[PDB]
Formats: structure tokens, C-alpha cells, sequence
């Protein structure tokens, strides 16, 4: 791509606040000057350093985001700053207004999602990851900070920025990144073991552990320095939902996604097949009973 090439924003599109608190760092909700659209609206300097970064985030955001479970991308700005200061870049993409799967988790009664929500929840993500994953993409960051919610109750996942570009779907990568709790086995080894080298699969251990995140309120060893979840995740059994008051159709769905060894752990068109996220007949009443969840949270704010 051509930084060169991108427009400076003045007059297109113009920042409004930093969101979330500073949750995601530099963030900002943002509006187009001429139509008020909103927007969401990631910051960064365009240091040398980061090139083939910021080139990835791009390429994803251009070629993929269109999908309905992706936060759709908008377009790049330039702010040009004079030689020896850093330019900015502007990445702009659709407001998700309802806020992240986090925030419905903390403000839900309980800290607990009811189990038609996380169906719901977990296939908008699985339908999102699927079609990243059929164009040989692995997020590498999925947790409940990275789903947001439309004020029309849509699914859709953000942030590009530690993701990966294969050549094969069988294509495997050895970067050890991401978020521990939410993070596989395989992709933990990659720290000490030089050798070790994982796949998309990864994904699909991060879902769910983002199931268990919704039912829970929190991943597993959430309470432990993220150091010893580090080193405790690839030695303990998989995680389980630790109650049996959840259905046997939700129980049998976090056994499946959370299979430690990759080889033997499904893919994503395998995961849908799966009753719980297969059978939805009350999902019209979960959209409405999200979006006056919604509705209530906006008005309590002010
Ligand atoms: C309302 C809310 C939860 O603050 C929001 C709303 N709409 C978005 N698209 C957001 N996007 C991001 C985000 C984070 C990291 N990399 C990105 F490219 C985007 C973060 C927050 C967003
Ligand atoms: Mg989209």
C-alpha cells in the first residue's frame, strides 16, 4: 500500500471523544464532517518500526471487513507532519454503539449471560471467524473486548492489528502473541519452545474460552497474575463450565471448542453443525431482549 497516496481527514472525517476510557488505547469515536455518520476511529504514528503492521491491519480491513460480522472498515487518513516527526494514520471503520461483549457481561446482573444470548453471541463470532478463516486469516486476538455490538444488536468482531495473512489453509505460524486468558496451548508453547508452531485452530480455542467469559463473567484463572495463567493453561485439563446448572447442549458445545490439542480440535464448520449453535428457534426474542438491554444502558448513562 501507499501512505503517500492517503488524504488528510479535514473536512471527511473529525474525532469526537477517545472511547471506552482508554480501554483500547487510541480509539476515538469519530463523525463524518459532512453526513454525521459515526465511526470508530484508531489512531497511530507511522513509524518505520511498524510498516509491516500497519500493512497487514489495512490489508485486512480492506479485502475482509465487508462481512456482516466484521466491523466494516471505512477508509485511511493521513496527518503529515513536518521531516524528523512522525505522521499519524487515521483507520476508520463502522461505531459498533452498543459497546463490547465485556460490557454486557458487566452489566448484566450477575456478571452472567443466559445461555440463548451466548448461542447467539458465539455464531456471529463462529460465522465471522469462518469466513476469515476461508480466506486463510487467523484474528489471533478473539475475546470479549473484541466483539461489539450494534445498537441493532449485530455481532461484530474488531481489531486487526495481531493478525495473520497465510498462504495454504494448512499454513502454520510460530508468533507468540495475543491475550493470555484467551489464548491456545499451541500458540503459549511458541514462547519457549522455538520449534513449536500452531494454526488457525487458535481461534477456536479463544472462542471458547469467550463462551466461558459470557457464562462466567470472566475466563478461566482470570484472578492469577497473567504470567502464571501463562504457564498453567498448557498443564491443566481444558476448561469446563464449572456448573451443571448449564444444558448438556452448552456443556458438549465448550468441550468442543476447547480441545487442547489442535490437531483434534474442530474448525469452524464443524463447530456450527453443533446443537447449540445450530438450533436458535427464540433468536428474534434474543435480538429484541438485547437491543432493550441496549436501550436501558443508554438511557442509565444519561
Ligand atoms: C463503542 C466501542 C466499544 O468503544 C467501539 C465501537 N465501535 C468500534 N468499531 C470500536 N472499535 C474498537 C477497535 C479496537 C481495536 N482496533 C480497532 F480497529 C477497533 C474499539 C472500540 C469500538
Ligand atoms: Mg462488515
Amino acid at each position: 500500500i501507499d501512505l503517500s497516496a492517503l488524504r488528510d481527514p479535514a473536512g471527511i472525517f473529525e474525532l469526537v471523544e477517545l472511547v471506552g476510557n482508554g480501554t483500547y488505547g487510541q480509539v476515538y469515536k469519530g463523525r463524518h464532517v459532512k453526513t454525521g455518520q459515526l465511526a470508530a476511529i484508531k489512531v497511530m504514528d507511522v513509524t518505520g518500526d511498524e510498516e509491516e503492521e500497519i500493512k497487514q491491519e489495512i490489508n485486512m480491513l480492506k479485502k475482509y471487513s465487508h462481512h456482516r460480522n466484521i466491523a466494516t472498515y471505512y477508509g485511511a487518513f493521513i496527518k503529515k507532519n513536518p521531516p524528523g516527526m512522525d505522521d499519524q494514520l487515521w483507520l476508520v471503520m463502522e461505531f459498533c454503539g452498543a459497546g463490547s461483549v465485556t460490557d454486557l457481561i458487566k452489566n448484566t446482573k450477575g456478571n452472567t449471560l443466559k445461555e440463548e444470548w451466548i448461542a447467539y453471541i458465539c455464531r456471529e463470532i463462529l460465522r465471522g471467524l469462518s469466513h476469515l478463516h476461508q480466506h486463510k486469516v487467523i484474528h489471533r486476538d478473539i475475546k470479549g473486548q473484541n466483539v461489539l455490538l450494534t445498537e441493532n444488536a449485530e455481532v461484530k468482531l474488531v481489531d486487526f492489528g495481531v493478525s495473520a495473512q497465510l498462504d495454504r489453509t494448512v499454513g502454520r505460524r510460530n508468533t507468540f502473541i495475543g491475550t493470555p486468558y484467551w489464548m491456545a496451548p499451541e500458540v503459549i508453547a511458541c514462547d519457549e519452545n522455538p520449534d513449536a508452531t500452531y494454526d488457525f485452530k487458535s481461534d477456536l480455542w479463544s472462542l471458547g474460552i469467550t463462551a466461558i467469559e459470557m457464562a462466567e463473567g470472566a475466563p478461566p484463572l482470570c484472578d492469577m497474575h497473567p504470567m502464571r495463567a501463562l504457564f498453567l493453561i498448557p498443564r491443566n485439563p481444558a476448561p469446563r463450565l464449572k456448573s451443571k446448572k448449564w444444558s448438556k447442549k452448552f456443556q458438549s458445545f465448550i468441550e468442543s471448542c476447547l480441545v487442547k490439542n489442535h490437531s483434534q480440535r474442530p474448525a469452524t464448520e464443524q463447530l456450527m453443525k453443533h446443537p447449540f449453535i445450530r438450533d436458535q428457534p427464540n433468536e428474534r426474542q434474543v435480538r429484541i431482549q438485547l437491543k432493550d438491554h441496549i436501550d436501558r444502558t443508554k438511557k442509565k448513562r444519561g
